[PDB]
C-alpha cells in the first residue's frame, strides 16, 4: 500500500489516414529504419547503420541532415532502435546523441510508429500512429518541442507520398 | 560524433475502430483517468485519486481489483498519470505499486491511450490506440508480458461497450 512518485513526460501523438496504398507499401519505406534517408530526403541526406545490425532492436543508426541555411553545417542524428516488431508494422527510437537542430535539444526525445490496416470492407487504407515524449527540461517548453517536431512530422508524411508516387491528397491527418 | 547506447524495451501497441458513437463519448469513459471503476468493471472495483488533483498529471490514482479467481484475494493497483492532454484525447500512465495480479510483475509498465476520429466523409467512428512498454527483466519474458495486457484491454474495450450502451459488435480489432 505504498508508492514511489516518478517525473511526468512532455509529448504529442499524431494520426494520419493513408488512402490508395498498402500497409506493405509503406512499410517498406517508413520500416526501413536505418535507411530513413531514403524516407525523409527533402530533410536527410544520408543515413547508415553504425551499432549494431540494421534493423535490429539495439542497433544506432547515424544520419546526416542538409544545412539549415546556406553557410550552415550539415547536422547530425544518433538513435537507437529501442524496440522493433516487423509482423506488427511497429517500432520505437530514442535520440542518444548529435547536433540535429531542434530534436538535440531535447532531453531523452523517443518516438513511437505503428502502422494499422483499416478493415477492406471499409476501403481499407493505412493508419499512421507517430508519438514523441520528452523529459521536461529548464531550456525548453512542451510548446518548444512540439514545434520542432510536427513540422518533421508533417514533412516526413508529405516525403512518403513522393516516395510512394501517391498525391498528398492521400494523406489526411486526423482530428484536424 | 559520439553516442550513449541504453537498453531496449518489450511492449505492444495495439488500435481499435469502433463504430455507432462519438469521441467524445469515449473519453467521457476512457479519459476519466482517476474513476477507471466506471470503465473497466468487469475488473475494477473501486478507485481514487490518492495524490495531487484528479485526471492532472503527475496525480496517482489507487484502484482496487476483484479477485482475479476464485479463493484468492482483491490486489490494489497505484498508477501515476504522466501525461495528459484532454483536448487531444490522449494521455499516458504508468504503475508505480500495488500488488494487481499480473501487471506488478512488470518492471515500470507505461501504457499510452490516443483517441482519433475518422473523417465523416468515410461514416465517422474512432480510432482506440492503446500500447505499453515494459523494461526486460530476469523473472519475466516479452511473451508473458504480452499475455498478461492483452487479454485485461480486450475486456476493457468489451466494458467500454457495456457502459456506451452499444453492442460489443461496434468494436473491431485492426491487423497490424
Amino acid at each position: 500500500e505504498q508508492f514511489q512518485l516518478r517525473g511526468v513526460l512532455w509529448g504529442k501523438a499524431y494520426s494520419w489516414k493513408i488512402t490508395g496504398t498498402t500497409i506493405d507499401k509503406v512499410w517498406s519505406i517508413v520500416g526501413d529504419y536505418v535507411r530513413v534517408d531514403n524516407w525523409v530526403s527533402s530533410v536527410v541526406k544520408s543515413s547508415h547503420v553504425v551499432s549494431g545490425e540494421a534493423n535490429q532492436t539495439g542497433c544506432v543508426r547515424r544520419f546526416v541532415c542538409y544545412p539549415a541555411s546556406e553557410g550552415e553545417s550539415e547536422t547530425v542524428d544518433y538513435s537507437e532502435l529501442i524496440h522493433m516488431n516487423a509482423a506488427a508494422h511497429q517500432y520505437m527510437y530514442m535520440i542518444v546523441g548529435g547536433n540535429i537542430t531542434g530534436f538535440s535539444l531535447m532531453k531523452n526525445y523517443v518516438s513511437n510508429i505503428s502502422l494499422s490496416s483499416l478493415p477492406e470492407e471499409d476501403g481499407g487504407g493505412v493508419i499512421f500512429y507517430w508519438s514523441f515524449t520528452a523529459e521536461p527540461a529548464s531550456n525548453l517548453t512542451e510548446q518548444k518541442c512540439i514545434e520542432i517536431v510536427f513540422p518533421l512530422y508533417t514533412t516526413a508524411l508529405k516525403d512518403l507520398c513522393t516516395h510512394l508516387s501517391i498525391p498528398e491528397s492521400s494523406v489526411t491527418l486526423l482530428d484536424d
